[PDB]
């Protein structure tokens, strides 16, 4: 499917393959850097993005630990495993 990434007011549609994480999709497109990050291991909390539209499974306890001091709609890109149900979801970087 595909999701919409929004960086600097500019919308960019990206295609994703089932079971790919938003982190993988985002970083492999140059929209998000994987430098100094745990490389999508949900341990550094640097892959922050904002879920603004679409269906995305609620965050688990471990991820929530990293979003306590973040905006209400913040999520860890690597904590989100993309599947058909996420087709059309929009995220703001
Ligand atoms: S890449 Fe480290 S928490 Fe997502």
């Amino acid at each position: 499917g595909t999701i919409t990434a929004v960086k600097g007011g500019v919308k960019k549609q990206l295609k994703f393959e089932d079971d790919q994480t938003l982190f993988t999709v985002l970083t492999e497109a140059g929209l998000m850097s994987a430098d100094d990050t745990c490389q999508g291991n949900k341990a550094c909390g640097k892959c922050i993005c904002k879920h603004v539209s679409g269906k995305v499974a609620a965050a688990e306890d471990d991820e929530k630990e990293f979003l306590e001091d973040q905006p209400a709609n913040a999520r860890l890109a690597c904590a989100i495993t993309l599947s058909g149900e996420n087709d059309g979801a929009v995220f703001e970087l």
